[PDB]
């Protein structure tokens, strides 16, 4: 409808913000860890954080993520159309399967895809590496076509 073209442009945007906040956050070895909710899952992890509930913008991504406020501590949680929360806890993983150059915030975003099916991006904060977890597997330094092609197809309602 007008409501499914209003839902792809949402979407579009939703991408294009992550894309953007995180490209911006790697080159600045900005550390970065940021959910995407496709279920009922991330409700519980929500409330663990600060609630902000606000438009998503790469402006506020990046500014979430720098190092000098409370809002930088845990996950960024994206739920419909808004910033649910940010300082989020996600549960770590207890996979030894797991790189050891990687640290708690790849592991978070692996535990919280393995128990959820939520999209999760990960900007590290040594390395500028971009990585992304969903179903317990971690796509790790990602190229931006890359990071493109998945967030496309899994975040996007082909319709
Ligand atoms: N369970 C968790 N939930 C949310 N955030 C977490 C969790 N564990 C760690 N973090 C975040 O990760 C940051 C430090 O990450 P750490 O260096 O331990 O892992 P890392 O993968 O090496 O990160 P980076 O690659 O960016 O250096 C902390 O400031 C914290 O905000
Ligand atoms: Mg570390």
């Amino acid at each position: 409808s007008s409501y499914g073209s209003r839902i792809e442009r949402e979407q579009h945007h939703l991408i294009e913000s992550i894309e953007k906040s995180t490209q911006y956050m790697a080159k600045r070895r900005i550390g970065a860890l940021i959910s995407v909710a496709r279920d009922t899952g991330m409700d519980d992890y929500i409330e663990t954080g600060i609630p902000l509930n606000a438009k998503i913008s790469s402006q506020l991504l990046i500014n979430i993520f720098i190092p000098n406020t409370p809002l930088h501590d845990g996950a960024v949680i994206i739920k419909g159309n808004e910033i649910a929360s940010a300082a989020s806890y996600l549960p770590l993983s207890d996979s030894p399967f797991l790189s050891k150059e990687l640290g708690t915030r790849h592991r978070a975003a692996l535990g919280i895809s393995e128990v959820t099916d939520s999209i999760t991006i990960v900007v590290s904060e040594e390395t500028g590496g971009i990585s992304l977890t969903k179903g317990g597997e971690l796509f790790r330094d990602v190229s931006e076509e890359e990071l493109h092609k998945i967030l496309l197809k899994e975040l996007v309602t082909v319709t």
